[PDB]
């Protein structure tokens, strides 16, 4: 046969799905969650051989090892070991679309393992093998004998090896297909890899055993009482003497327990499940579970004889919580959630799709430290440990079926086909059977980007029928079809409608109130964080807080999917689509994370942290009103730090304990404050600090902040007069001005400040000229390509208007001597092919103190696309170690992405002023700056700026950060105005109008001086 | 107004005056206005205005200049938004064209007098032999703001000597969501903190 080319065959001899088992033979060990002697890991060194097709595999491999096999660590993705290349494709299938067929050239991974089995496991009960994840399909043999087959790369495949093993040494032979009919359901936007990429284990169960169990928690109206119901099923020798005992513990305390013989209630004319039993435990004043306080109990399920013999024990953590939608709101324990969520793929820059505890933990800590309380499993069931971690650390989870068929045309081609119903159903049903007892899972999802087919309707219903405790959501086909209990669009904007045909993406506020609509709305994806992005993020948070039914969303996405490459000198470097000779590919579309692949945050992370804060603040006079957005906890680990500074100089500060009830408010009156007299702006900054460490944070962690401008004292103080007047010297080619050890030179042919000397040292490498463009961001580029231009993208509009190639024509240049200064006046026009795009008029006023005041007025043609920025630039000769500024910071911040930044006096190393996004672009800006210090220079005004060793030109023409080369000197970009970065999506223009430079006329002013 | 500075310089082809004034109240600096006046051989007077507004003061109703012209002319001609009165938050219906009206049509006789008759988005204004150019909003009538704010019924207003000219770089919206609470939208409040405008006065 060819089972891997038949959607009708998804497994052969596979065991039923069930929640996590360990088959403990001692209840206290079960209780403690200690390891089980009956649950073995088979991870470690295996033998591996690559073939280009299954037909190339030699029959001997089954009976014995291949001389040429290599020894490799399992779990792993063979691509990671260099056997073949990982593929980075977005929507288009990595294979020819011709279901259910696959290429006859189908990379085949032959894995093997000689392992030992204790006689004891074989003297009784059952011994099975468990593959937590094999991509994409595989055959299994034990001791040369064929055991079975399995599909679905993201759920466990279990086989009974009882009859194949023998005492001692045994050998597994695993033939893994990279491609199978299952692939047609695995079209998620990620690296296309293969192999035994999750844990392999061996489990011993007794013949008479616990075959499944479901745990449910129902509450009274005020949640002061609950009933824990556990349905238990057994397999094997059914006898009257059998019983099940379920006990619930809170720590070492048993809070409840029940025992009952088997035989469930009568359910129909043929009777009931004589192999099932439902135990019901009453629990008074249960400690409730939530992402805010992950209160857990432990339930131990004992299978035993009535006379006391324990047969085996299974067990799980239990979170008492109720999830329901009522009156159009998603409620948790009776309260309406505000999902601070993130989509997270399982990705490691070295291991690829293999997950490990340390990584998971690291993601979880980072998520929590950044004010996220929820995660969506985009777009498949995760490694089992993930669930355990979200249960214990506390994060609401969206568990998603491994079904994505985006590459089809139309998108529901398969999901609307009954012949794919069987393959789909397995993906949904086995997920629920495995993960239904985890409190962290609060919503089931049907998969992703597969259109809307009747198969979805059927499976939606199956779930609602088997697990009434969790809503079911599904974005496909328009985000609000009959297969979703929640409206869960991807990239719908806050106020702007995008009325695509058939599946329009309405503004989220508008969506909620369409005629007859009542569901809650939670974006399954929003705020596309690709490269320099997350602009407009606060606009989402504001709507969510204001509209009850706008209950949040999940940012796309947590981590960049970059892979490590090594250079000629073996130095690692971040690779993306196409870096492995993979084609076609979607280049850098695989990197959309809030953090880099090594877990290092991108600057956008901080903007998410702040908008997702759990405390809101208002300032009234000297009173601060703190409002808690926690639903269930009191601010028992929080204090409030406040501080007032005058233009960066600290004046007063204090701490106040925070004591606010969930959804409550606390007023805080500040002490009489400083009344300065001295010019400057007074700013108040408050921070919420966690004095004690937690499971997910260190003492002193800051969970929230906010700033306000208090009184401002405008400087009315006139500067002292100068014992000097600058001298002007002229030539046909220049105007030269001198004042002391300082000189300025203006080129009369170009019209620009071409050189400056401090002492006798030249200060510039390139002249100071206006600049109206930027090395385009991923959002500026969208999907535009060399071969496939997207004319509507910003970058294309600017290229076509000639912005990047415009030449400044001098219209005027004059020099005038004043009473106590020299004034140079210039005007330039930027044109392209006959069109005047921009006009820049300026004045440079150098006076007896050595300062140069630059005044600029620019006009922009109304019919030209709004420019990326309006500013000046130049390459300074100097390379200083540090950058000191008075403005927003300390991190990179842009017009539509600066709420998190705080205004203060910041001081960083040069290098921190550059952001190493993998795909190079304009980066490192800091907005709202009033003074900038670098080497000998100081600049003052009201501007945004950037400074680094790389020219906009260089950034623009380089594709990968590791190819960047520092230039001589420092490139400085000082803008009066800069366009928003966008981010609502990364493939259509997304800069909100209010962040577009469309004024026509712009004015700015700077003073350049020295220190 | 407190003068902080007043200089004059001669340029090659022009004369340049520079001024700085602070506006204070009970020791607080509310606004600071920095100007330049460039008079050239063509007789045009170029005015440049840079204004600072303390952050903690309430956002001002407007940011412009004004004067009482000696002259009283029959018509008003401009190239801007019109023909009728219009304000920042109430200017969609107005069209950009060349309008010409009797001076009286430039005053709106609301029963309860107030600021009225503004036209925004004006690039050119003509009155008598005068001409102003730039990008501004304006009102022109025989009543000072002072008289209007002091008068409760339009029937008690009286034409002052000359013509009052109010030329604004920026003007606050008027609101109207309701009339018993602040209703001017944030995007219509003059809260930028620093304001720039420029105008050319000349004779026509
Ligand atoms: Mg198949
Ligand atoms: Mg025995
Ligand atoms: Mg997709
Ligand atoms: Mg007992
Ligand atoms: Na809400
Ligand atoms: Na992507
Ligand atoms: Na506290
Ligand atoms: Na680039
Ligand atoms: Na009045």
């Amino acid at each position: 046969r060819r089972d891997w080319e038949n959607p009708g065959v998804t497994q052969l001899n596979r065991l039923a799905a069930h929640p996590p088992f360990a088959s403990w033979r001692n209840s206290e060990e079960a209780r403690t969650d200690r390891p089980s002697q009956q649950l073995r890991s088979l991870n470690g060194e295996w033998r591996f051989a690559w073939f280009p097709a299954p037909e190339a595999v030699p029959e001997s491999w089954l009976e014995c090892d291949l001389p040429e096999a290599d020894t490799v660590v399992v779990p792993s993705n063979w691509q990671m070991h260099g056997y073949d290349a990982p593929i980075y494709t977005n929507v288009t299938y990595p294979i020819t679309v011709n279901p259910p067929f696959v290429p006859t050239e189908n990379p085949t991974g032959c894995y093997s393992l000689t392992f030992n089995v204790d006689e004891s496991w074989l003297q009784e009960g059952q011994t099975r093998i468990i593959f937590d994840g094999v991509n994409s399909a595989f055959h299994l043999w034990c001791n040369g004998r064929w055991v079975g087959y399995g599909q679905d790369s993201r759920l466990p495949s279990e086989f009974d090896l009882s009859a194949f093993l023998r005492a001692g040494e045994n050998r597994l032979a695993v033939m893994v297909l990279r491609w199978s009919d299952g692939s047609y359901l695995e079209d998620q936007d990620m690296w296309r890899m293969s192999g035994i990429f999750r844990d392999v284990s061996l489990l011993h169960k007794p013949t008479t055993q616990i075959s499944d169990f479901h745990v449910a928690t129902r509450f009274n109206d005020d949640f002061s009482r609950a009933v824990l119901e556990a349905e238990v099923q057994m397999c094997g020798e059914l006898r009257d003497y059998l019983r099940v005992t379920v006990s619930l513990w809170q720590g070492e305390t048993q809070v409840a327990s029940g025992t009952a013989p088997f035989g469930g209630e009568i359910i129909d004319e043929r009777g009931g499940y004589a192999d099932r039993v439902t135990l019901r435990l009453n629990v008074e004043n249960p400690k409730l579970w939530s992402a805010e306080i992950p209160n857990l109990y432990r339930a131990v399920v004992e299978l035993h004889t009535a006379d006391g013999t324990l047969i085996e024990a299974e067990a799980c953590d239990v979170g008492f919580r109720e999830v329901r939608i009522e009156n159009g709101l998603l409620l948790l324990n009776g309260k309406p959630l505000l999902i601070r969520g993130v989509n997270r793929h399982e990705h490691h820059p070295l291991h690829g799709q293999v997950m490990d505890e340390q990584t998971m933990v690291q993601d979880i800590l980072l998520m929590k430290q950044n004010n996220f309380n929820a995660v969506r499993c985009s777009h498949y069931p995760n490694h089992p440990l993930w669930y355990t971690l979200c249960d214990r650390y506390g994060l609401y989870v969206v568990d998603e079926a491994n079904i994505e068929t985006e590459g089809m045309v139309p998108m529901n081609r398969l999901t609307d086909d009954p012949r794919w119903l069987p393959a789909m159903s397995e993906r949904v049903t086995r997920m629920v059977q495995r993960d239904r007892n985890h409190p962290s899972v609060i919503i089931w999802s049907l998969g992703n980007e597969s259109g809307h087919g009747a198969n979805h309707d059927a499976l939606y219903r199956w779930i609602k029928s088997v697990d009434p405790s969790r809503p079911v959501q599904y974005e496909g086909g328009g985000a609000d079809t009959t297969a979703t209990d929640i409206i869960c669009p991807m990239y719908a904007r806050v106020d702007e409608d995008q009325p695509f045909p058939a599946v329009p993406k309405w503004s989220i506020k508008k969506w909620l109130s369409l005629p007859g609509e009542t569901r809650p709305l939670i974006l399954c994806e929003y705020a596309h964080a690709m490269g320099n992005s997350l602009g407009g993020f606060a606009k989402y948070w504001q709507a969510f807080r204001q509209y009850p039914r706008l209950q949040g969303g999940f940012v796309w996405d947590w981590v960049d999917q970059s892979l490590i490459k090594y250079d000629e000198n073996g130095n690692p470097w971040s690779a993306y689509g196409g870096d492995f000779g993979d084609t076609p590919n979607d280049r850098q579309f695989c990197m959309n994370g809030l953090v880099f692949a090594d877990r290092t945050p991108h600057p956008a992370l901080t903007e998410a942290k702040h908008q997702q804060q759990f405390f809101q603040f208002r300032l009234s006079g000297q009173t601060i009103e703190v409002t808690s957005e926690y639903l269930f906890r009191h601010s028992d680990n929080e204090l409030l730090h406040w501080m007032v500074a005058l233009d960066g100089k600290p004046l007063a500060s204090g701490e106040v304990p925070l004591d606010v009830a969930p959804q409550g408010k606390q007023l805080i009156e500040l002490p009489e404050l400083p009344q300065p007299e001295s010019a400057g702006q007074l700013w108040l900054t408050v921070r919420v600090v966690q004095p004690n460490a937690t499971a997910w944070s260190e003492a002193g962690h800051i969970s929230a902040w906010q700033q306000w401008r208090l009184a401002e004292n405008l400087s009315v103080t006139l500067p002292a007069a100068s014992h000097a007047i600058p001298h002007l010297t002229t030539s046909e080619m220049d105007f030269c001005i001198e004042l002391g050890n300082k000189r300025w030179q203006f080129n009369r042919q170009s019209g620009f400040l071409s050189q400056m000397w401090i002492g006798d040292k030249k200060q510039l490498l390139t002249p100071l000229r206006d600049q109206f463009t930027r090395a385009p961001l991923d959002n500026d580029i969208g999907v535009s390509e060399a071969t496939r231009i997207d004319p509507n993208a910003w970058v294309e509009r600017w290229k076509a208007a000639g912005h990047y190639q415009a030449e400044a024509a001098l219209l005027q240049c004059t020099a005038d001597t004043l009473a106590d200064a020299v004034l140079i006046t210039t005007a330039h026009a930027w044109q392209h092919q006959g069109k005047t795009l921009f006009i820049s008029r300026k004045t440079y006023r150098i006076d007896g103190s050595g300062q140069m005041a630059i005044t600029v007025d620019v006009e922009v043609a109304s019919d030209t696309p709004h420019p990326a920025r309006i500013g000046l630039n130049c390459q300074l000769a100097q390379v200083a170690e540090r950058v000191n500024w008075l403005g927003l910071g300390p991190q990179e911040n842009y017009p539509d992405r600066l709420t998190a930044a705080c205004f203060d006096r910041w001081d960083l190393p040069l290098s921190d002023m550059y952001t190493p996004y993998v795909f190079p672009s304009e980066n490192g800006l800091r907005c709202g700056t009033r003074e900038l210090n670098y080497g000998p220079h100081q600049w003052r005004g009201d501007f945004q700026f950037n400074i680094s060793r790389y020219s906009q030109q260089q950034l623009m023409e380089t594709s990968h950060r590791h190819l960047l080369h520092a230039e001589e000197g420092t490139w400085l970009n000082i803008d009066g105005f800069h366009m928003g970065i966008g981010g609502d999506d990364s493939w259509s223009p997304s800069v909100s109008a209010e962040f577009q430079l469309s004024a026509g006329r712009y004015h700015y002013q700077l003073v350049w001086c020295q220190k």
